[PDB]
């Protein structure tokens, strides 16, 4: 079988072709000892990476290696595939055709650093890499659509046809799901707390993806927020206390369609989908507008979906079928969409062999 | 039955002898690459042929095998005939006799390639070749008639005598169906928003064929364009952006009375009608000037036939009536009385067959 | 008092007295209208912004551009208007003539009311309003000719005979300079870059002023380009890192002849021209062709002349002289003639005062 490796900003997803879902599912985050030890407690091994890091996070640094979808710090990046390996799927490179993935917008150098890495030191006999929204309309059951791979470190808007993206409407937005939970932190501490270290803010983390919510108008729900306490949730704080999370719990959502609350000098991802759809050709357009793959765990909090639907049809034609599609499985959709990908019986002939590698270098990808 | 074909430079028309509507009618379109490659899901196709290749745009040149009413590139008209009949049609050529029609004043250099190749290329066992304003007038149901066939690279104004054409006065403006689009999208873009592009084309024709109309009086009508909305008729293109557009409307169908609207120096179809009864005997010039009939693609507009009438009746002496018969069908008319004429019993013994052709070759036809 | 000129497009107003030969105030012709309750990272929070602080302002305050080729927005016109006489120009409407050029189609309904402002919201003593080509052609010192003027919004084709263009046949197109940098922009994009914000799009733009040329033959070019490194010319960006571009720098601004790059049919600023000079009648075509004559911020792109010359010989008739006529000035034409034109005392009774309105 095949290798399928996501490599997400936050969270990497690797496995093999064919599995419905990820076998190694692990934060991208490799912890290097401030200065290594002999033993548990001090540190031992010169690196850590992911969950295992993530609970030493003490004598370790930690540090994320992929930054809006671009690896910045290729170490680290090989570090990661190092442990995926061995460590997580507990398979041996070599062994393998490896599937891995990158962001839209990004460059030569950067695909070729990684070309050349898995087939000169992973030396795997087949390898490729992949577009993470094409991938993702793959998972949909499209040719063709519009894609917001709205991650964790980058909101990618992708308008697909036919197979190809025409990356001439690919608008970034540069917030996406860690922005959301950092306004969160900020206005969590307005009502009254304080989060500001990692034990804190991972509480204000999972706040954000359990309790909130993106209001239909934020209007109606300004006003009441501010009266009943339909909008209050309660919240077992790991230490014993319950508390009430309120209102931050829609407006931290909203710093995705009002930058401005942020202080971002961005349109909202509503209105990116928009100017993508435009900045596209007449014809595409209208698919453009019913085939919205919805896509990412950003797009994960509850009405986000049928908001997108609303506000899209405003900005659309007053006789535009505009349809968002949401997959429940959004949230690995890249990983299902490379799977299948991996496992086409097909698609077989288009795995990069270690020979034309080795004739043709990196460049052809 | 046996086959029939109009090869317009843009609209190929096909079926049998016998049926009264056309079974087959795509563009004449042909789709070369702009670069080797290939269009995810589909291969690399030998070449695009009508609605395909224009339905997706991109990937091509998007050439014509004929304009102004003469064929100029051969491989091109092949590869059509190639999808007339397996793909248009589902025949093999070999089991079924051949029509097609030519241009009134079409070339023997060009009638010869095309019943070369009928018997070459693709040995249909009987071929006719037939001629466009002809067959329209045994269509319109008359003997005799200046016909005046606008298809799509020009008018053809032909003196049609007893079921014969005059060549003398066959006359033939390079002007039409094709002009006359270019032209709407350029005049909307100096009126008001950007009419450019690559799909509004055939947006910018849906609307020439639709809120066009030449205009019977000129003079008054650019002046009422500025006293009233009257004219101003809205579209709204895909994207819902409800346009209105108002004395183009007409200064774009009006190039075939006035060619200055698009730059071809001649005097207009009127004149052209009288300069080319006027190249017949006196005596023919009466039943001409009762049987005239508007034929093709570009007689299409409100207005069309009235207008020829009026100004007629200004190039006429107070006698003579001029009398156009705008036909129901005229877009398709010489497909139609190719097909019936084909099914006339007696044209069995009229056609061209395998065997003639291997005897004396082109020179047949 | 002397008289003043403001030239208006899409994007660079120019403004300036009568007599000078070199205009005084070009900016970006932007204003700012407040968003919502947003604060500058600098400056306070207040109002509607003109110009390059609007730039700077972006997040803040929504940004138009008053003026699509024709004046869209009304209240957002007279507002840079204000900021024109009085901020950019120093001086104040009541002792000044002034003179607002317009592109060539512009409806009688906005010519009505443009006379009405600033005559009343403003109250210079006399005023004109004039049609931008016949001001480049004259500029250029012509009696006839054709002027394909192009900028950042608007493209147009002006076939001048003895004072006039002939109205009927003057051939504007739509696609034009931000059409030029907003392709550059998404090339680059796909290539895994993206800018979106402030600095980084105005960086592209200047790279469009550096790098782009509009070739000859583009199939000659597409396949040097492809081939070998001489033109991979190179630019530094802010962050570090040299973009090299050698195809990417033609294929551009090719947009103007082949539209379909981005997506557009609608005829070629060549076809445009030949079709101009037809759309016409026929004796007067030869000084035509013979005086092509660019101007606007998108004529600036070196080769284009060179390249119009193949580009109306193709269709044209033989014996046609083709010239192409291009001024160094050529961004400014339009302001240069109508100070000249402004300033003509033969003129002077062409001043329509405060009295007639």
């Amino acid at each position: 079988a095949a290798l399928v490796i996501d490599n997400g900003s936050g969270m990497c997803k690797a496995g093999f072709a064919g599995d419905d879902a990820p076998r190694a599912v692990f934060p991208s985050i490799v912890g290097r000892p401030r200065h290594q030890g002999i033993m548990v407690g001090m540190g031992q091994k010169d690196s850590y990476v992911g969950d295992e890091a993530q609970s030493k996070r003490g004598i370790l640094t930690l540090r994320y290696p992929i930054e809006h979808g671009i690896v910045t710090n290729w170490d680290d990046m090989e570090k990661i595939w190092h442990h995926t390996f061995y460590n997580e799927l507990r398979v041996a490179p070599e062994e393998h055709p490896v599937l891995l993935t990158e962001a839209p917008m990004n460059p030569k150098s950067n695909r070729e650093k990684m070309t050349q890495i898995m087939f000169e030191t992973f030396n795997v006999p087949a390898f490729y890499v992949s577009i993470q929204a094409v991938l993702s309309l793959y998972s949909s059951g499209r040719t063709t659509g519009i894609v917001l791979d709205s991650g964790d470190g980058n909101t990618h808007v992708v308008p697909i046809y036919a197979g190809f993206s025409l990356p001439h409407a690919i608008l970034r937005i540069d917030l996406a799901g860690r922005d959301l939970t950092d306004y969160l932190m900020k206005i969590l501490s307005e009502r009254g707390y304080s989060f500001s270290t990692t034990a804190e803010r991972e509480i204000v983390r999972d706040i954000k993806e359990k309790l909130c919510y993106v209001a239909l108008d934020f209007e109606q729900e300004m006003q009441t927020a501010a009266q009943s306490s339909s909008i209050e949730k309660s919240y077992e704080l790991p230490d014993g206390q319950v508390i009430t999370i309120g209102n931050e719990r829609f407006r931290a959502p909203e710093a995705l369609f009002h930058p401005s609350v942020l202080g971002l000098e961005s349109a909202g991802i509503d209105q990116t989908t928009y100017n993508s759809i435009m900045k596209c050709d007449v014809d595409v357009r209208k698919e453009l507008y019913g085939n919205i793959v919805m896509s990412g765990g950003t797009t994960m909090f509850p009405g986000i979906a049928e908001r997108m639907q609303k506000e899209i049809t405003a900005l659309a034609p007053s006789s535009m079928k505009v349809k968002i599609i949401a997959p429940p499985e959004r949230k690995y959709s890249v990983w299902i969409g490379g799977s299948i990908l991996a496992s086409l019986t097909t698609f077989q002939q288009m795995w990069i062999s270690k020979q034309e590698y080795d004739e043709s270098g990196p460049s052809i990808v």
